[PDB]
């Protein structure tokens, strides 16, 4: 009924397979029962064959080893080195007997990782005779949010219906649920909230008796795939089901409440990992944000959960006349003064810029100004402004522009990534989220190709050195196969459509021009006279929002010394981001040469070339690629082509129409 | 639950009753019954008397006579002279003896018009002494619209819910739709489609057994107010409901379907008066209009049911690139070809402009175009673009404009209200429509004033030549009373209400500049860059749509030869519809003397102070009304004010950002 993704496991021809007479697992948990059947799974589609599982090492059978530091009968050095919880060693026997590939976790979650590291060696073709693997994930947190409501619908949600919920209960079909904790568990995603942020009538429901059984049913699946399960919650819940006159954090019975709340939750779900939330609330009784988590974080700390506090908080009623209030500002501004006084197991999460998942947007200056409270990074998966999934854009890029920024909280080396890993500040818990593109689609996210986005988001959570190149060569072997001509193809389409795409949606940096409501598709003037506090300022003459300290919002002095210049300078602030910093005349010159009004032409009249040629490209795997995938993404790429013909012309118009300035090459503008 | 709108009935002094002993009631229907009911609770309320009821003159007793012609003992010349079925003449008998007022109609209905004209003249405090009245509609046709769907909404409806459906069903509550069939009656309304042109799943269903004894139950009530009552149909019912492989016109068991249809209706609903059709469609087999008309024409022929047409079709995918392609043409281009080709029961619904209810169109040009097919013209009471009743606005000034506009169809003297009417090419059924206003709200209408819109939509429709002033002075005092300083106040308000929104709204006839989907608010380029071709072409130079003949789409050949030339013309084109017909610079000159971009400040800023003279004007009234309703109207010219204000400086710098010419006056523009 659905596609099986990056999990092939396409059967070797005669020459690329392996000799295994049997797999022995030294334990018998749950997890060990899933990591078995996964690789029986795949060493059957794969290799053809059916080693038995034993629980005891056959001294002269050609084995797969699969336990702990506890069950092995020596403990070699290089396990001897793990530390994490989560790690593991992978190495092949290096005596002349028999065969024997040992796989072994500091936890049964490692061996689980080893086992899926070890499948993803044999889908890649590689030589395992003498396998030396020792790895360990950075984020101590790697989690999916969903955005599904149990109505079916799934705010921002591009790839078809919930696989949760329908008709406001949650769906009977189960065995696409283990599939996709296989699919998350294959890459280290190790956390999962399973309902929308924004908390409607039904999903409050979701922590009371009467959902509680069917939420166990599901953290029992995704336990067995080492998952811990969360749940998003409505904040003023204490009125809606508990009775209360009052969702104050500060009021005894409120409190008492949540503890309760968390109690029940417990018994049904003894490792539930807490809640996510997204704030009748704190602000409506006059208390902080602190005040508000803490609250939360108390109810769960004896259970050892924890408060997942998202940061996007702003003024969603701004005038669009104030230009001294800078919506950019606002996270900052709110949580910095607040850092310190947010109990141990609160995590803030921070959207990886300071507006709202635009296709480029800088750091939020929240990262690496927090050194006492744990945070978090909020990407998003689903391509709410990046195409929808209609157009490709791979993620994985932008996603290590910002890990790999430098904030310099510490001096130089102090990495975006090393804040949410936890290493720059000793975080006890902390990582990075992603909003869920997948729904009911066969395909799984809608556009075919967006399963990159999903397998290199959980790689990056894994390991944010890992290359976008490597990531995207894994994933196209994985689900494409090894033919040279695919791999090259579908990797450089994936590695370049960030930038197609921003070619022919905003300019510089300065984000949105997008139809509001839906947020797909051009529109310049969208929101730029609406109350959120999204404004590019576009006039006859120039454009941008002057973020300077010298004569704008100041919200450059939120980065430390090093970036604040970089960005406050006219001069050297990058033309990627310059609408974004500063208010210019069409007529200034960009590093690049180009004017800013010229610059707009261009990377919109070539971006659709762009488009064209990654069709192009993509025409020429025709026999390469089974029919039913060949044209589900030709139906996509030619969807994208059309509309970034939309998207060129209106964008161009406006600027004309506005600057007065024509196409240096005579391109065709429409009037 | 709800006010009694204009039928207040208010209980006069003692120095201004009425001394009657008997009501003469001649006849026994069903419209009599309510008829006699009628006057008995307006004389008990207004006069505290209650005279017997009988059939037959007490030549000593003072007595309202109510007849037809045939029961007259012995018939005046004026009465004879009546001609029309729904006229009436009232007249106070000339001799000494006992004080007799007769109301004689030319049948029932006639009656019923009749009463309620003389219970007007009550309200209003008129010297009924020496009556002398005979009064005919202008308009055979004079209906009402509802957009309302069965789930309970109302598709632009901002008075709260339908009073007819709730959870896919009839309300259970009648007595509301008898006390909404009163307010219609009082202003001569005797048509109404109960249900949106938008036939949705369950309101397809409303021509199946399934729904008709519902439908009849409202028939019923209706009918006993002279009001017929239409169903807005599904064309592709054959395949939803019917069963059938297609909804082809021509196809023959689509026609017998709907003839079967036709039949079915009529045994449930034996005067049904037919359906109302937006229009699987026509176009989508290759038929036109008059194929597609004419089918349903044929299915209600031998019942004498009417199609009632809309003629709002046109390219809702059309290219905002291309500028030869003009929306204002569609409908003339679409229906004028096929004049002499509809069957004498089809009746073409033309909305008074060409584009979609705007505060400000010109005339549609297919009004006095097709002499050989019935026309109606269909107005929208409910302020879609004009308001949503937050904001004031008394739409019959407007509509008097298009009714007085001489369309020179057959020379000086062809008004358009000469055209619906019927006169001026002698057409079988025609008349006007209006889109209801009404819903749930405990006013009726969401703003009190609002109430002044559905009383003039039916003053106008009986006859178009009643003043705007008399029609709001009627209105006036019999809602609020007889106070001077409250009836030239409320009055000043009505009057000015249209010119002070358009003020604020769109420029110069250009239209639009509204926020897309909900459509209320300032958003100029809200869908500058649609595929619903409704453009201002705005630029840094100028602004306005080119419909000349001369450069432009060629619209203005539309009209006849004298009102065609005054469009052509840019120095005799009328200030007020300059940008719906000429693309011209800010810089140009109006006639008032203004440029057209001093025009948009002078409009906008003035427009917002009108606006607080309005509030101003009603706070001054505090006293003279009861305090729900002062409270009700304050509040919202109150939201009026506070959104005007928004109006103005969203259009004011979107033209200064975009000209670059400051304000003369030197006023607050935000940069
Ligand atoms: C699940 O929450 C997220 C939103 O889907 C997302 O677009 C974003 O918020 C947008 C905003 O979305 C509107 C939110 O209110 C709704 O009633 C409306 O239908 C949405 O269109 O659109 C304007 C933009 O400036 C905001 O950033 O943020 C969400 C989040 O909670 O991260
Ligand atoms: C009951 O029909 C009428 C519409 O409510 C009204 O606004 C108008 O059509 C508008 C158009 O409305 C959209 C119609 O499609 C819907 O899916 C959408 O939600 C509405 O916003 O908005 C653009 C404007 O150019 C059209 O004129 O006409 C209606 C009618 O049938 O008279």
């Amino acid at each position: 009924g659905y596609e099986p993704c990056w999990l092939r496991y396409e059967r070797k021809d005669q020459y690329s397979r392996l000799r295994f007479e049997e797999i022995v697992a030294k334990r018998t948990s749950p997890i060990f029962q899933a990591v078995v059947e996964e690789l029986q799974k795949g060493l059957r589609s794969m290799m053809e064959i059916e080693p038995q599982v034993v629980q005891e090492v056959n001294e002269t059978a050609n084995s797969i080893w699969l336990g702990t530091l506890e069950d092995e009968e020596f403990e070699r050095p290089l396990e001897g080195t793990l530390v994490h919880p989560e790690g593991y060693v992978i190495r092949s026997d290096v005596d002349d007997g028999p065969f024997r590939i040992y796989i072994i976790g500091k936890t049964d979650a490692g061996v689980l990782y080893g086992v899926f590291h070890f499948l993803r060696l044999l889908q890649m073709g590689e030589n395992i005779a003498q396998l030396s693997i020792i790895e360990q994930p950075k984020n101590r947190l790697r989690m999916i949010n969903h955005w599904d409501n149990m109505d079916g619908s799934i705010e921002r949600g591009y790839a078809g219906r919930s696989i949760f919920f329908v008709d406001d209960q949650f769906v009977k079909q189960n065995q696409r649920i283990k599939d996709y904790a296989r699919l998350l568990a294959s890459v280290g995603i190790n956390a999962i909230s399973i309902n929308n942020v924004n908390v409607h009538k039904t999903e409050t429901k979701l922590i009371t008796d009467h959902f509680l059984p069917d939420v166990a049913e599901v953290a029992d699946i995704f336990r067995t795939y080492g998952i811990k399960t969360f749940l998003s919650i409505n904040y003023a819940s204490p009125i809606e089901i508990g009775g209360l006159p009052t969702a104050d954090p500060l009021d005894p019975e409120v409190r008492r409440w949540w503890k309760e709340t968390a109690k029940r939750i417990y018994q049904y779900i003894p490792d539930f990992g807490g809640f996510v939330v997204k704030a009748p609330g704190p602000f409506t009784y006059g208390r902080d944000h602190a005040e508000g988590a803490n609250m939360l974080a108390e109810a769960l700390a004896p259970f050892g959960g924890l408060v997942i506090w998202r940061c996007f908080v702003y003024n969603c009623q701004q005038d669009w006349r104030d230009r001294t209030t800078d919506r950019a500002k606002a996270a900052y501004d709110h949580f910095k003064p607040l850092d310190g006084q947010f109990r141990e197991n609160v995590i803030l999460q921070i959207k990886n810029g300071p507006m709202d998942f635009q296709v480029r947007e800088p750091v939020s200056p929240l990262f690496g100004a927090m050194p006492k409270t744990n945070q978090m990074m909020e990407v998003q998966i689903t391509q709410e402004y990046t195409g929808q999934q209609k157009h490709l854009c791979f993620l994985i890029p932008q996603w290590k522009e910002v890990l790999d920024f430098d904030t310099y909280a510490k001096g130089k080396g102090s990495e975006v990534k090393k804040v949410i890993d936890g290493s720059l500040f000793d975080y006890r818990y902390s990582g990075i989220a992603g909003v869920s593109n997948i729904g009911s689609d066969p395909n799984w996210t809608g556009h075919t190709l967006a399963q990159a986005n999903l397998y290199g988001f959980g790689r990056l959570a894994w390991n944010p050195d890992l290359s976008a190149e490597e990531i995207a060569n894994e994933w196209v072997v994985q689900t494409f196969g090894d033919d040279s001509q695919v791999v090259e193809t579908i990797s450089w389409m994936l590695l370049s459509s960030w930038r197609i795409y921003e070619n022919y949606t905003s300019p510089l940096g300065v984000g949105w021009m997008v139809n509001p409501g839906h947020h797909y598709g051009p529109n310049v003037d969208g929101y730029e006279y609406s109350h959120w506090g999204t404004y590019h300022y576009a006039d006859r003459d120039g454009i941008g929002v002057d973020r300077t300290v010298a004569t704008g919002t100041g919200y450059t002095a939120q980065y430390f010394p090093e970036n604040a210049a970089m960005y406050e300078s006219l001069d050297t602030c990058p033309d990627e981001l310059l609408l974004f910093f500063h208010h210019v005349p069409y007529t200034h010159r960009l590093h690049s040469g180009e004017t800013v009004i010229q610059h707009i032409y261009n990377t919109h009249f070539e971006g659709v070339e762009q488009a064209k040629q990654l069709r192009k490209r993509w025409e020429q795997l025709k026999g390469k690629i089974d029919e039913k995938r060949y044209h589900d993404v030709l139906e996509r790429l030619t969807i994208q082509v059309e509309h970034a013909k939309e998207w060129r012309d209106v964008i161009n118009t406006y600027f004309y129409r506005k600057s007065g300035i024509d196409d240096q090459y005579g391109r065709k503008i429409y009037r």
